[PDB]
């Protein structure tokens, strides 16, 4: 059974076929690839873009999305095996996944880490659980990686450059400031897709403490080695932005401080200048700026940069709709 | 780009065309004016009638509604420009409106005031924001005016009197009691539509303190001057209800006390007798009673009056469904 | 006007016709029995299976479900008559039911007891209210009985035994442990349907205090007397499970302690061994095990029993989808 947990699990041919099916669904939004079909969108965290583009994607293709929010409307779920359920959890993923498997044809899941222990959050339990117990294809709507976002990003970039081949482009994934520590998911996905496309990735971040988990630093290397691109870590703003083509911002808490965020505020608070402004963007080769959103103005990007005609954020967001229909149409 | 923020923004011909398209959709509920189309219903406050009649209206016309609740499921939104977003808000209306503009064809928004400062609530920021940043038509689902409610009311009244011409009818918009201060939205809309239809409007309320904001008192005058109706403020119950044809109840907090509600409870608490009962209703010319709902029994209206065959509240409510399909079918 | 409040309100012929229409909808899930129609699913409590199978059932039949949650998104509702609504409730069921009656074609309601006074919870006020004030058929989605669950259970049992005639089968409805006291709804429904099918029902529970309300003990008797089955209460685990064919587990708080749960914890806490494990299940005539779900592992059933090929829980759950389409298709 094929799922869409990560882009890394897919061959470059399938990924490419996806982006093309996306480009296609963008010219003809209505279809019946999902006629009479349905998808259960399980959200364990907030969502605007994802929730809306899936529900509309299912509709536009003849299917129907059922949005569930364990804890709010649906009963809370347990993921640990053998555990004696006398706590907050009402049922186990083993039952829930099989039950959903009788109602729907596809299951999408969104579950951000708990931020209490990266050793535990990085195992990606929820997604793995759904994938194991579900008889229908499971789709990652973001956990510790955001694969759907990756494709919406890659398509927006290809559209911008008017070509599918993005090799030779200087890609700069940059950490950016945020009052609180956030999920590395989008960053891990930016790196994975940016290196997979064969670009010149530079992971700009404040201190070595902000470097992404090794899993993604290694996926990145394997991707570089096989796409003819390159990976490079930096801690100098100007040198990085220096004549770049693409600039992706994303704020995230330093993994080494997971569970012990107290002594991290003082650290991140002394780097608010990583904010993408006109200055950095100027140092770029007439580069394009984007962010996964929700983006906080004058904190991550400045009003100027967002209002800049070089910000392809809204196009990337809109592509979430097209790229996801490509994934569903494929998995069924 | 045409929106449906207020009925005042529309000509009497368009309004009339709307009510007729509504009367029409009431004879043939199913259609395809919205086939393959969709609408994002953004609620920043509770809703039963509105939420249900839009979601069903979109369905009945071949489209699809996506209900979003910023703060609950969707990320919380910021409306002030330039502000440095390091607070509760996760993204800005400038991004959200443009993003929705890529997914849906219509955007409905509901946002009651915050009741902390009328000077600020009366600017109608949220609706104005959506209208400014959105590339698709925006629909007011209630903020400081309730335009959709207006039309559902006007249609129910016309249906009752068996004619579209409501001139010469004695309309009495009356304040009514409620344990807590409420939005003037429906009252401002009752006045706006009642005077726009050319009726003999009497704004009955406890003390001059309860008179509606000048904006609506002036819209009302312009409407009277152009419809051949009349406007009149009263503080005497009996004299008002006196041989009236229509009676609309709506409880709202006194604007002069916005932000300082403490000294208002004692005031409103000494006017519970404004409750619409059989007595007042008797003093009317076999008048009809209605309320926008949700209505609290034995507080705003008495069990008797609600169960009275002269209460056209449920018909008005039901018309929300028909009148709104007329608005959507028009805006697309 | 016909509703689906309880299976007891229906003749054995109609029930049978239902299960057959369900078996039929299971072979052809898509249909148009509800084309252009809609149903308002009112939930006053959490739900996963119910919410999803109704929303999908409505879709699969050409209709559309509108999910409402009074208190969360919809305005909170009042059910007592004459009461002076100056409290938490914003509107009365008398208005709400009539309003919904203008938007939808069917109304489903879910409202668990409040657990403060069984004398009050057993009157089944909410469901009765909707049934009284609504002009469209009302459907019980669970209150103090779970009729939809009953049929999903009966169909799963018939499917298992490869026959519609379940007479002569030893059915054992067993109480099971749970950290907190729960609704007897499913138990009352298990008993009602198990005796209605003409099986040999044994209501196994800890102490006489755990025996179901008389209403259901009497419905049960009338059902036994008319189906040729039998009813029997037990307090001995082994003797009951002893060569049984079906075993249904369900945890519920003892009625005699409703409102005074403090002195019940110590009581239920000394019966955790009622948990359905391999041992009890072995003492059965190669029996089948099922539970309505959400089920807590190693508390109500053991991992073993749930993973056992004799657990028809997921099939019962899946049948909720088919049996409910039979009910809707019928009521319209
Ligand atoms: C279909 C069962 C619904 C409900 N169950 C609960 O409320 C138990 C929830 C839990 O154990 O968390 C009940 O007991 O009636
Ligand atoms: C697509 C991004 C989702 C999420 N973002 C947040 O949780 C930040 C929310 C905020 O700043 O309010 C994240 O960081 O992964
Ligand atoms: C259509 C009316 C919506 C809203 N009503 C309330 O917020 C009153 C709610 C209550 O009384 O519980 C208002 O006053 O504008």
């Amino acid at each position: 059974l094929k799922h869409f947990l990560n882009t890394q699990d897919w061959s470059r041919a399938e990924l490419d076929a996806l982006l093309t099916q996306a480009a296609l669904f963008k010219r003809n939004k209505l279809g019946s690839e999902l006629k009479g079909k349905s998808i259960a969108l399980v959200f364990f965290n907030p969502s605007m873009r994802t929730r809306t583009s899936f529900e509309l994607g299912a509709f536009q293709l003849g299917g129907h999305a059922v949005v569930l929010q364990p804890g709010k409307d649906a009963w809370p779920i347990e993921f640990n095996l053998g555990t004696v359920m006398d706590g907050d959890t009402s049922e186990h993923i083993a039952e829930v996944a099989r039950v959903l498997g009788r109602y729907v044809d596809l299951i999408g899941v969104r579950a951000f880490p708990k931020f209490v222990d990266w050793s535990k959050d990085r195992e990606d339990q929820v997604l793995k659980s759904f994938a194991k117990y579900s008889p229908v294809p499971v789709i990652n709507m973001e956990t510790i990686t955001h694969p759907c976002q990756e494709l919406a990003h890659a398509l927006a970039l290809q559209e911008h450059f008017g070509t599918p081949d993005l090799r030779g482009k200087k890609y700069v994934l940059t950490w950016t400031y945020h009052p609180k520590p956030l999920n590395t998911a989008v960053a891990n996905s930016a790196l994975t897709i940016a290196t997979r496309m064969g670009m010149d990735v530079t992971l700009l971040c404040p201190t070595p403490d902000y470097i992404l988990d090794e899993r993604y630093m290694d996926w990145a290397a394997q991707n570089v080695a096989e796409s003819g691109g390159s990976l490079q870590v930096s801690h100098d703003i100007d040198s990085a932005y220096a004549g770049a083509d693409v600039v992706y911002a994303k704020s995230w808490g330093a993994l080494p401080f997971f569970g012990n965020w107290e002594p991290e505020k003082p650290i991140r608070d002394q780097y608010q200048h990583f904010i993408v402004d006109e200055r950095k963007m100027a140092l770029t080769n007439n580069g394009v700026f984007s962010h996964c959103l929700p983006l906080r103005r004058n904190v991550k990007a400045t009003d100027a940069v967002m209002d800049s005609p070089n910000c392809i954020a809204i196009d990337e967001a809109e592509n979430r709709l097209h790229v996801q229909k490509a994934i569903m149409a494929a998995l069924v």
